[PDB]
């Protein structure tokens, strides 16, 4: 039998909450992992999320010196790899970010401001999350053109590595490419895919959203670039995703449903598409397949 799964947009409220792991309940390997004032703050974060039902405006954070210090330098370097790394389309949006959500290095955006955005451009709006979801429920999101973000920052002790996503990783990583059509119809139809899907077929959507969505690359007038998240918020991947020195295979949903995500590393291989309408093909064809 289906299970169930949200109808309406507002529904997320039951799944949203149904965190496998809250947001801070930190791995003995987090860098914030013996810091309380920081666990503290990440408990803040977690609450905000929780108490958030759809129709609310997201709750405006006032971010810490220390917080937006690691933005800045976050975003400093970032900004001056994506010019020579980024696909068009992520770099096409990026300046509008700037200019009408407040994206600088001494300014952390906020969800609310960004959500708006996103309305008006793709239909996509954002949901505060506590922490992690199922794969269910997390896609189940894309579904409604919402997606689950993170609201907390890394701990600052450094600020070029998070073991998670974290609010710079959504602004810098995720934003950017949902305020394109191609893009957002393309995220919203493996959210659509997997609703009422079998937990065989929700992985394999899973394994393809995180080798195009997170660590995607497109192929862009003869150049690879790069259009996934967790590569444009990391300054080392980043580089190295288009240094030579990676494996590249094309996009192919029955070749990469087979693969590892990895998490702490970097990733052993990277699948290219040819364009999100591309992509986006090869998904209708690869469903048709699993449900
Ligand atoms: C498939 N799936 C699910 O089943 N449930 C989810 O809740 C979920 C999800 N996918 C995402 S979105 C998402 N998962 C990610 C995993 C890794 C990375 N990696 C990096 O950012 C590398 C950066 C770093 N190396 C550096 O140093 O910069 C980016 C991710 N983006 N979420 C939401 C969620 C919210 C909170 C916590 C986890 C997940
Ligand atoms: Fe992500």
């Amino acid at each position: 039998s289906v299970p169930w799964f949200p109808k309406k947009i507002s529904d997320l409220d039951h799944c949203a909450n149904r965190v496998l792991m809250y947001g801070s309940e930190l791995d003995a390997d987090h860098p914030g992992f013996k810091d309380n004032v920081y666990r503290k703050r990440r408990k803040y974060f977690a609450d905000l999320a929780m108490n958030y039902k759809h129709g609310d405006p997201i709750p405006k954070v006032e971010f810490t010196e220390e917080e937006i210090k690691t933005w800045g330098t976050v975003f400093q370097e970032l900004n001056k790899l994506y010019p020579t790394h980024a696909c068009r389309e992520y770099l096409k949006n990026l300046p509008l970010l700037s200019k009408y959500c407040g994206y600088r290095e001494d300014n952390i955006p906020q969800l609310e401001d960004v959500s708006n955005f996103l309305k008006e451009r793709t239909g996509f709006s954002i949901r505060p999350v506590a922490g992690y979801l199922s794969p269910r429920d997390f896609l189940s999101g894309l579904a409604f053109r919402v997606f689950h973000c993170t609201q907390y920052v890394r701990h600052s002790s450094d600020p070029f590595y998070t073991p998670e996503p974290d609010t710079c990783h959504e602004l810098l990583g995720h934003v950017p490419l949902l305020a394109e059509p191609s893009f957002a119809q393309f995220s919203q139809e493996i959210g659509l895919a997997s609703l009422g899907a079998s937990e065989e077929a929700v992985q394999k959507l899973a394994t393809c959203y995180f080798f195009t969505v997170e660590f995607g690359l497109c192929k862009q007038d003869g150049q690879l670039r790069v259009f996934g998240a967790g590569l444009l918020s990391s300054i080392s991947e980043l580089k190295h995703a288009l240094s030579g020195h990676a494996k590249v295979k094309p996009f192919d949903p029955k070749i990469t449903c087979k693969q590892e995500c990895l998490i702490t590393t970097f990733q052993d291989v990277y699948f290219v598409s040819e364009s999100f309408e591309d992509a986006k093909e090869k998904m209708r064809e690869f469903t048709k397949t699993i449900k």
